[PDB]
């Protein structure tokens, strides 16, 4: 009935809020007004989804979630991640786009900036599972996440990546997990947990959820002997250099994946080599394409206004080649990186920028169809 | 003590507020972050001040605030006025920047916008008074303001209008002045007239002020008898082509005055000849600035976002004198059109477009001395 055989999955980055998990009036995450990614897509008779995980968290806390809501079921971060990091081990339930979810039947992931790294932990999970789970389990027994256990292939034909951080960013380094801004961060997160929010922020594993008859002082108290204020299981480190450099050195090619990623730039060079954004970089990067374009390194300069170039062309101790735009992207166990888009930022990859008119609808439908064929044509070389 | 012998007042335009009438997170009207215009000009020893009248109301209704604002005490619209339009005659008092205003104590007056109307029509009232005023005490005797009596003379210097549209705006006549949008503006008015509120909107002449014992509802109930949800008595009439039309049929050149009007633009001609917003507009001004560039008539499609270039030269029935950035701007009695400022939009002359990088502090500080400049040297051409 849908022209894809195998669903394809949206996956969000940092700070994203999808469907229902939104404030009252918020751009939609996955085309803003510009192109409306997944009631298109459908209209179109592509079958396609939009996952929600959290915006806070970290890539494995991301990649369990984004587990259980293909499958459905309780999250379960495992135990020997629990006790090592101090949160939760079960989470929320999902309903389950995919119940049947197993060897065979597959799926294709796209993901946005972060999203591209929760995608890339989830297949490691799904292949080679978890070590300190299957030992903890090896150990004191019990049950474990077959999620956790590794051997499970032939469930995911593509990973996308659009403005991914591969190898992190600056930005996270010198901005994002720093201490002062950690502290806002999770004192947003407390007050989002408080007993009136219908948000989910994504931290509520490290007691961020108020109970109804919990005062707000107590609320604080329970929570400031959380782990979360001094931990490193969170967005913030995971987006930092080292970061996702330790997931580089965990991941790995899987020889049956079509791999393909979409990098963005709108810095240009200034006096002195140095790369300041371009009017029409979505005004919030601001601060942070200039800590990034400001860097020493200068092949870490050019940047999307919070990924540099080199961070999102390929993870980069992983194999690449450097495709055209026009071949078919049909290789499988490399990195495809498509020649980077001038003139997008980080956030025209999801047609958020309402303020850039430059970056128009009809260019973001072409995008998206482009990775959608690219998609049924991975689906016909098999 | 001051470099300037005449004082300066600059008046806000159109929804401006200004000081202590705004809200606790608010642009600073006059320079943004980018120039401090008061604060600034001061430190440099002149004499200066920002005017605060209605944001909301008719350009008489402001123009007789300006007055007060200077002179210092009770707002006196006029008692025609007041019965002809079913408003208050009496409004606010003023303290008085210049209690000794009169003739051979003059004032240099610049205005932003609408403020560059408001400042022509006080000083009209100033030089001729007020027909139906002077007739209508004649007629019913009493008191009478000195603003609408005639025949004060040598009491403004100069007049400079910044982005003045002297003969309107079809974003008034098309969208401002629309009557689902007056609702609109109404509204606002009364919820911000209810008895929490700190900010002044400029229309509690027409009964928007909540009484301390009266309900919401019965506040809502009292107001909807005001003749301003359907009067021309406001600022909307007044910028659309008919309203400055009328202001511009009822004023005339003092021959003592210096006249100087800046223009700017921040549109461009697209592929059929109509007029599309730059990059660099401020955003707000996105659909107005389609509005005016899709004009029928083609020389009234160039704009700065909200006002067409033909109706900020000058008024289009008074006399005027293209000049050059070089050329002292001293004649009296006759607009001094200064040249286009290319690339500024309508907010740009204020400095409160944080979102253009290339409109920058150091920019605007020389624009606004070269202001003071002409300003000093009217006053040594006398
Ligand atoms: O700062 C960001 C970032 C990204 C990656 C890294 Cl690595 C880092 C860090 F930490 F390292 F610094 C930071 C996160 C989010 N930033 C602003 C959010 C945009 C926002 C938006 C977008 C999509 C939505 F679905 C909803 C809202 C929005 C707001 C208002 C609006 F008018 C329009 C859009 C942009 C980038
Ligand atoms: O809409 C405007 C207009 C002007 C003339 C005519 Cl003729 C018409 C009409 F009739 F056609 F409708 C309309 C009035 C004000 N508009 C937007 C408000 C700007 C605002 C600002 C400006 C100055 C301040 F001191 C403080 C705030 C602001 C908001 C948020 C922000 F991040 C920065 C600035 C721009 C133009
Ligand atoms: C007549 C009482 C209701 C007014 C409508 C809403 C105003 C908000 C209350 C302001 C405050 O308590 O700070
Ligand atoms: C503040 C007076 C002019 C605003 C009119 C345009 C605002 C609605 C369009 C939506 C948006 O601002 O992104
Ligand atoms: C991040 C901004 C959240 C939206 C706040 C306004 C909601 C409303 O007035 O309904
Ligand atoms: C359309 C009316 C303006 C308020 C909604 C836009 C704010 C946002 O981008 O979330
Ligand atoms: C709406 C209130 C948000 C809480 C801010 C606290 C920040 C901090 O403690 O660093
Ligand atoms: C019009 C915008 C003003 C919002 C101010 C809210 C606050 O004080 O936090
Ligand atoms: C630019 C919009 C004006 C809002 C001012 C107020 O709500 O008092
Ligand atoms: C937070 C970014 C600006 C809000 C968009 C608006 O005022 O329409
Ligand atoms: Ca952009
Ligand atoms: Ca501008
Ligand atoms: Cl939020
Ligand atoms: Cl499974
Ligand atoms: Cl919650
Ligand atoms: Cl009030
Ligand atoms: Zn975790
Ligand atoms: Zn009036």
């Amino acid at each position: 009935q849908p022209l894809n055989k195998y669903p394809v999955v949206f996956v969000h980055g940092f700070l994203g809020l999808v469907g229902d998990n939104a404030p009252a009036l918020y751009p939609n995450y996955w085309g803003g007004n510009k192109f409306k990614v997944i009631e298109e897509l459908r209209k179109q008779g592509y079958n396609v989804h939009q996952a929600s995980v959290s915006a806070f968290g970290s890539n494995y806390d991301r990649a369990v979630q984004l587990y259980y809501y293909i499958k459905g079921g309780r999250v379960d971060y495992g135990a020997a991640h629990a006790a090592k990091y101090g949160h939760e081990r079960y989470g929320k339930t999902y309903k389950g786009i995919m119940p049947n979810w197993e060897p065979g039947k597959k799926v294709h992931l796209v993901g946005h900036s972060m999203g591209g790294q929760t995608i890339r932990l989830m297949e490691e999970f799904l292949r080679n599972g978890n070590k300190e789970e299957i030992a903890y389990h090896q150990a004191h027994g019990g049950e474990i996440s077959p999620l956790f256990t590794g051997g499970h292939n032939n469930m995911v034909a593509s990973i996308t990546t659009l403005a991914t951080p591969h190898n992190g960013s600056q930005a996270a380094d010198k901005f994002g997990n720093t201490e002062a801004v950690r502290k806002i961060m999770f004192a947003l997160n407390r007050f989002m947990g408080n007993k009136y929010s219908n948000i989910d922020l994504g931290l509520t594993q490290w007691g961020f959820k108020q109970l109804p008859n919990e005062s707000y002082i107590d609320y604080i108290k329970r929570v400031s002997k959380s782990k979360i204020w001094t931990s490193d299981d969170n967005a913030a480190y995971d987006l930092t250099l080292d970061g996702s450099a330790k997931l580089n050195n965990m991941t790995s090619m899987n020889p049956n994946i079509t791999y393909t990623t979409y990098t963005g730039v709108s810095s240009h060079t200034g006096p002195l080599g140095y790369e300041n954004p371009d009017l029409g970089t979505f005004f919030l990067m601001d601060t942070t394409s200039r800590i990034i374009g400001h860097d020493a390194r200068e092949e870490w300069r050019k940047n999307d206004g919070v990924v540099p170039v080199i961070s999102s062309l390929h993870p980069s101790n992983q194999p690449f080649v450097n495709v055209t735009n026009n071949e078919p992207a049909t290789r499988r166990g490399i990195w495809q990186v498509k020649p980077i888009l001038q003139g997008w930022d980080h956030v025209d990859f999801i047609g958020v920028d309402f303020l850039d008119f430059k970056r128009k609808g009809s260019e973001l439908a072409n995008f998206y169809i482009g990775i959608i064929n690219d998609l049924l044509s991975v689906e016909a070389t098999e």
